[PDB]
């Protein structure tokens, strides 16, 4: 896509600025500058750029209906690309740390960053921290004199905190809340009582929906100066809805999508994750099915994982996803219609975003 | 100390606000709220609070010479305490991740956070990320309407980036720059050619001096509105000088100070760290001494570590530290005199800070 390649050309500008700054202000050597360049490329590139291209899309919509000088149009489009890369870099930060915590093997067709022989977990923790730090370097440099700077930084902080809190919920989802204790080693749940739709929704809300949909949509509004033209409560509600759906897709693919086309290998069953599939399974399974689930879930053994996948296949969870998808379509369609009242162009942006999310196969 | 207990009372206010916010806005359960409370206490408390009490000290100095209403004095002191805890929380973030990267056992008399049975490395990475995130939650809430907010957030970002870049230099200091490659596993240096005073100074500058001394001193200036009353170039120069000295102390204690009084166990020799002792050793050792160093450094073997410690003891590095200390005293004394020209009260603050740093035994 031509639009996506212009977005990538801004990445090259950002990379050039960040690496020249390390050279000029941080006394870096060429070899460590090379390392961070490879680090930036491996962690930030290779994806679909859904979050980044959302910011551009929202801004392009308002540009079509609002009067600007040609140079102002160039300013806003460049702002949208920079703001888009802030989110892609923020995602990169979370992806790097997430892979370590989940013990993942590959990220978009390549080994996870920490799996690289010359990286290891030791370097990867700090590399992830650097990635988040770059987002702030970007904002202060590029959006220095911009009126949206204060609001952008404030939202970015809240969204980032929400994700970190969300990851906390996710990484401790396979153990009982009442047994949580830093002093005593955490045993895996036996009753799976916290594997409920309500608890699943809490985890997903904070761990993905804030940075995956809320941030890109409001970012595009900030760079367009069009936050007043929308009802924010609707933006929150529609972002959390498509965001949840996005993670449900992710949960299904973790189990049923082959790694060659997915770009990752699944670990949810092995990690005993509170995924959509496990929650939906326990929401329809009979007594014996539950007992077989309890005897095989949360183990690295290929034979035990195979039993869990078999249980999912026999429990017809494909019909449950279709029923869930049909409901999401209803509610997203409803919210897009509500968004048309004050901003039809933003409602169209959400419609495009939803279409891409709904149709995705990776 | 009475002053230190009033500083700790603000921590309780901050902890109450952060935990009530998780309850009211982030849908947290009491058990996970308890976990993060223990996490906050274990990672932020138990230290000397040098960085935190520096902010208070700088502010107290200006309060003694400037006219304010009684309520304004209460405002500034509370600001100084909150700004002080932002740094203590920022240090906590770096301490949590640093211990994982260095494979450390104890932090201030207690097991490192990741060593806790109910924590592990998996949870600790995110806990550290949460700690940094809390610093921004603090700033936006407490310093919302303050005129120094923009400058505080901008400096905090630069200081944080500098530290992360510094940790990168530190964690890769035992391998050759020209051999750095994410694709190929990193072998330890054989010539130790990058163990120079100049390279040591670069690492220390970025990994500690920015957040340990620069940030607390300027933070106290921001809350006092007294940044104009100082020459910033002097503040930079004096903070990087005492900061370097502070890390040299840390390097010496890692080897020669017993864990019972230090609160940590040393790992520098085992990790093959570019510490002051190793650099100073290679700067005076004869051919045979170097060869024995090369055959024993960077190994977990107690016998090999013992040989390295013996080499340090025989090379009389105590006389080298005394010679280094005497030079630092000269240059710190010089800079404090230069600070008296525009702000004598800030110069006194630095003198107190230096006295505490110079006299410290842990
Ligand atoms: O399933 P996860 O949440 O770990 C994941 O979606 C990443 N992630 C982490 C937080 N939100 C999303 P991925 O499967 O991509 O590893
Ligand atoms: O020696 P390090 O740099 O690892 C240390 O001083 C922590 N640190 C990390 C960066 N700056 C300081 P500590 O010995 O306290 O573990
Ligand atoms: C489910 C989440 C939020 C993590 C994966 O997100 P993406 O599917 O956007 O990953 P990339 O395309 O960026 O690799
Ligand atoms: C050398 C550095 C910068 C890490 C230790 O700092 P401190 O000696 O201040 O650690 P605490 O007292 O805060 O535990
Ligand atoms: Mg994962
Ligand atoms: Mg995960
Ligand atoms: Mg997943
Ligand atoms: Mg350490
Ligand atoms: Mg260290
Ligand atoms: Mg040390």
């Amino acid at each position: 896509m031509a639009s996506m390649e212009r977005f990538l050309s801004v990445y090259d500008e950002v990379q050039a600025f960040l690496l020249d700054q390390l050279q000029s202000k941080y006394e870096i050597d060429p070899n460590r500058a090379r390392y961070l360049r490879i680090m930036m490329d491996t962690t930030c590139l290779g994806g679909k750029y859904f979050r980044g291209m959302t910011v551009v899309n929202v801004a392009e919509g308002f540009l079509a209906v609002t009067q600007h000088d040609e140079a102002t149009k160039e300013r806003i489009l460049h702002d949208a690309c920079v703001g888009g890369w802030m989110i892609e870099f923020l995602q990169a930060h979370y992806l790097v740390e997430d892979d370590i915590m989940d013990g993942s093997v590959m990220r978009r067709g390549k080994p996870c960053w920490y799996r690289f022989p010359g990286v290891t977990t030791q370097c990867a923790i700090n590399d992830g921290i650097i990635l988040k730090s770059w987002t702030q370097i970007m904002a202060w440099h590029y959006f220095a004199d911009r009126p949206f700077l204060k609001d952008l930084l404030c939202l970015f902080q809240k969204v980032d905190y929400a994700t970190a809190v969300g990851q906390m919920y996710d990484v401790t989802s396979m153990c009982d809340s009442n047994k949580l204790d830093p002093e005593v080693a955490q045993p895996m749940t036996t009753d799976f009582a916290e594997f409920t739709p309500a608890i699943y929704k809490r985890i997903v809300k904070y761990k993905t929906t804030f940075y995956t949909y809320l941030l890109p949509l409001v970012m595009g509004l900030f760079v367009s100066e069009a936050a007043a033209s929308v009802e924010m409560n609707l933006v929150e509600r529609v972002a959390h809805l498509i965001g949840e759906y996005f993670q449900v897709q992710d949960d299904v693919m973790d189990c049923f999508t082959p790694p060659e086309q997915l770009g990752k290998v699944g670990t949810d069953i092995e990690d005993a994750k509170c995924s959509w599939l496990a929650v939906t399974f326990l929401g329809k399974a009979n007594a014996a099915q539950v007992a077989e689930f309890k005897a095989n879930y949360g183990d690295k053994d290929p034979a035990k994982v195979a039993v869990v996948k078999r249980l999912y296949s026999e429990a017809n969870l494909q019909a449950d996803f279709a029923a869930y998808e049909a409901e999401v379509v209803r509610e997203v369609e409803s919210l897009i219609e509500q968004l048309k009242v004050k901003s039809p162009t933003f409602a169209e942006s959400v419609a495009v975003v939803w279409e891409k999310t709904h149709k995705r196969k990776k």
